[PDB]
DNA sequence: ATTATGACGCT
DNA sequence: AGCGTCAT
């Protein structure tokens, strides 16, 4: 009752770039825009993996993890951009930097959490008590949400989709409580606003369009962002969730895409997100861990705490390289080549990540895969990264991997190499 | 031959 | 520290 917590007390966003390397590619080439388009890595085996898809193109069934053979089978008349290719490898600098260009103006509205290269969480909660002070009590008009979703709305007692977005929020904001500073429903509208704005700036200053969620925590922003892409916002009110997670499978929660939520639908016998509310907390945590148990108790009623950390910028630094089939790393010259490579890719990167963020890395880590092994690593070390220079650091990584060639010829390496990955992390101010 | 990342939890 | 999970 008046004791039992709610979880309305942060206002939350999750802000996605539509599919961004796209995006990147068809503000630089205006002639694949608005069409069928996607962005590959690669191009000999199979015409390059595809890794991202406009929303053109995903109706026609294009998705990511395709061959771009395979995708012009669904879709001739697909376009294709390829990811640069520096130093043997794919180089995906364009896309970090312009992903820095969208987390810069993010910012200017809130501190926000990079999450991803193109997504970010907001907390609004202080912005919002702010413009609310400044709404001197007027409502809130419609005008302010031009792209707005109202999960659940409308309902109760025209056949256009802009027509029934227009209805639901109608039917939101005829029910608000403008008078009350603290109304959490309140609360979430006026952050909706303000994520119109952020989002209005992002495409005026960038040219890239985005989705956002709005909800009271992270998990619920995430998935009220999926809702209605590309190009719209989604607010997801707490009296919403019982409806929405009646029938909104297990997977579709953040973290619960993998093992773990197998586990759920399979150790409890249920299938969607609703029916983990008849369970009690204990009966979770002995299913599940202490942790796990916890916050799938408080999930399935909405409640999630995790708050959005103030990171802009990556923690970690790192070039990977998979060498699958046979192309296989099997000579020391080669692997010696290719983790020069990899290091001249990673201080370039590091080099500039220190002149604008001031701090340096002082970890380097190395991960390889073998062949035949199903892990994607085979095996992690670490060593000191003392000194900005590829040579060094592939001469380092050299020196913690030599003992996995199992060859007795010191030319031959085996069983070959898979992957490569360096990896600065361990960041200190200077 | 589903690639190149990046975050976080466990012990 | 090194490994596993999750995301995509
Ligand atoms: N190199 C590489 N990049 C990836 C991979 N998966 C996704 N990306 C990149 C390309 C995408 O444009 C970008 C953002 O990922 P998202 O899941 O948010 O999808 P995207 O923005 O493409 O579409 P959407 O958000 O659904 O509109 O991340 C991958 O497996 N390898
Ligand atoms: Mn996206
Ligand atoms: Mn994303
Ligand atoms: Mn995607």
């Amino acid at each position: 009752g008046p004791h039992m917590a709610t979880g309305q007390d942060r206002v939350v966003a999750l802000v996605d770039m539509d599919c961004f390397f796209v995006q990147v590619e068809q503000r630089q080439n205006p002639h694949l825009r608005n069409k069928p388009c996607a962005v590959v890595q690669y191009k000999s085996w199979k015409g390059g993996g595809i890794i991202a898809v406009s929303y053109e193109a995903r109706a026609f069934g294009v998705t990511r993890s395709m061959w771009a053979d395979d995708a012009k089978k669904l879709c001739p008349d697909l376009l294709l951009a390829q990811v640069r290719e520096s130093r043997g490898k794919a180089n995906l600098t364009k896309y970090r930097e312009a992903s820095v260009e969208v987390m810069e103006i993010m910012s200017r509205f809130a501190v926000i959490e990079r999450a991803s290269i193109d997504e970010a969480y907001v907390d609004l909660t202080s912005a919002v008590q702010e413009r609310l002070q400044k709404l001197q009590g007027q409502p809130i008009s419609a005008d302010l949400l031009p792209s707005t979703y109202i999960e659940g709305l409308p309902q109760g007692p025209t056949v256009q989709k802009e027509g029934m977005r227009k209805q639901g929020l109608f039917q939101w904001l005829d029910s608000l409580q403008i008078d009350n500073l603290t109304s959490p429903d309140l609360q979430l509208t006026v952050g909706a606003v303000i994520v119109e704005e952020m989002r209005a700036a992002i495409e005026r200053e960038t040219g890239f369009q985005c989705s956002a969620g709005i909800s009271h925590n992270k998990v619920l922003a995430k998935l009220a962002c999926g809702l209605n892409k590309p190009n719209r916002q989604t607010l997801v009110s707490h009296g919403s969730v019982p409806q929405l997670f009646s029938q909104m499978p297990i997977r579709k929660i953040r973290s619960l895409g993998g093992k773990l939520g197998a586990s759920v639908i399979e150790i409890l016998g249920i299938e969607y997100m609703g029916e983990l509310t008849q369970f009690t907390e204990s009966q979770l945590q002995s299913h599940f861990g202490e942790k796990n148990g916890s916050w799938l108790y408080a999930m399935c009623r909405g409640i999630e705490h995790d708050p959005v950390k103030p990171r802009q910028l990556p923690k970690t630094i790192g070039c990977s390289k998979n060498f699958p089939g046979k192309t296989a790393l099997a000579t020391r010259e080669q692997v010696q080549w290719w983790l020069l490579q990899l290091a001249q890719e990673l201080e370039e990167r590091l080099t500039k990540d220190r002149n604008d963020n001031d701090r340096v890395a002082t970890q380097l880590v190395v991960s390889i895969r073998v062949q035949g092994d199903k892990r994607l690593s085979s095996l992690r070390r670490c060593c000191a990264l003392t000194r900005y220079d590829a040579h060094k650091m592939s001469h380092d990584a050299f020196t913690v991997i030599k003992n996995c060639n199992t060859s007795g010829i010191q030319t031959e390496w085996s069983p070959p190499l898979t992957m490569l990955f360096l990896c600065a992390t361990k960041f200190s101010a200077s």
